[PDB]
Formats: structure tokens, sequence, C-alpha cells
């Protein structure tokens, strides 16, 4: 048992709810939160903005001595640090941004660093500002993460639209 509340079940492990990501970490404080991260952990806009404002900027903080430290991400990579006031911790995970021309394959691989978390809260990976086909993500999440996801999906639009095109 968890204190997630609300969510539908899609599948064996993975669940979805219409919820902004933030108020959920907040109310929730799970283990880990995912973000949806690029390879500089630069923190500016989407998922990532959102739930580095919440932290004060102390996300970006500790990101750029993360970087400083040990230079860009992989398209397809992660790393975990400090979920702040959110969480025990942040996944960072790096999904394609179609924006810049990236391989849409290499989201199967961004969803495999789910993997490693036994239970996670976190977006669909490569959706919003990133470009990707939030319908396309859900999908390769459903199929690729075998560990227990929570996707919170912001707009309420998308999330009828995900649930009722689900196979
Ligand atoms: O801003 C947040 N939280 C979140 C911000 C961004 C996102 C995010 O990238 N969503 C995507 C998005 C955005 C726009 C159009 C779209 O078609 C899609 C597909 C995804 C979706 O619809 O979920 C999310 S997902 C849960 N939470 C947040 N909290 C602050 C109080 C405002």
């Amino acid at each position: 048992v968890n204190s997630f509340s609300g969510y539908l079940k899609l599948t064996d492990n993975v669940y979805i709810k219409n919820a902004d990501i933030v108020e959920e970490a907040k109310k929730v404080k799970p283990t880990v939160v995912v973000n949806a991260a690029n390879v500089y952990l630069k923190h500016g806009g989407g998922v990532a903005g959102a739930l580095n404002k919440a932290t004060n900027n102390a996300m970006q903080v500790e990101s750029d001595d993360y970087i400083a430290t040990n230079g860009p991400l992989k398209v397809g990579g992660s790393c975990v640090l400090s979920g702040h006031n959110l969480a025990k911790h942040c996944l960072h995970v790096v999904g394609p941004n179609v924006n810049k021309g990236e391989d849409i394959q290499l989201l199967k691989s961004a969803y495999e660093n789910f993997n490693q978390h036994e239970v996670l809260l976190a977006p669909l990976l490569s959706a919003g500002i990133f470009g990707a086909d939030p319908i396309h993500s859900l999908r390769v999440c459903v199929d690729t993460v075998r560990t227990n996801v929570y996707l919170a999906v912001f707009d309420k639009n998308l999330y009828d639209k995900l649930v009722s095109s689900f196979l």
C-alpha cells in the first residue's frame, strides 16, 4: 500500500492522474519524483521549470554543481539528485526533444531509467515542450517500465484523451 490517491490504474504497474506534478509531490513526498530534464540540467520551463521554481531555485543550484563536476547527461540518460522539499530524490531523466531533432527511439532508453526505482511519481517523458506525441510516450512507458509508476498529466484535456485512447 502507498499514499498515491485518485489514480486510474492502466496496467499492473502504471497509474495515471490529471494533476500538477508539483502539487502532487508536495502532498505525497514520494521517494522519487522524475524531472523532465535536459542534458545541461537547465530547468527553464515545462515540468523542469515548475519543479525548480517550487524548490526556490535550489534544484538549479545543485544541478549546476553536478554539471560542473560531471559534464552533461546523455539523451536517454539520468542522474539522481536531491528531491529538496518535493521528494526524497529527484531522478532527472532526459527524454529526446523533438524540437531539437533528437531520435525518438531514445524514448525507450529514457524510460528504462525508471526501472532502477521501485516506485516513482513522473511526467510523460518527451511530452509538452519536448515535442513528442504524449499518446506514444504513454505507450512506451507502459511497454518499458516494470516498476510502479504514478503519472501526473497537467492538462485535463490531454489526460482525458490519454485515458480514452489507451489500449
Ligand atoms: O506546471 C506545473 N506542473 C507541470 C508542468 C508541466 C507539465 C508538462 O510538461 N505537461 C505536458 C504538457 C504541457 C502542455 C501541453 C501538453 O500537451 C502537455 C503534455 C503533458 C501534460 O499535459 O501533462 C506537467 S505534468 C504534471 N505537472 C506538470 N505546476 C505549476 C503550478 C503550475
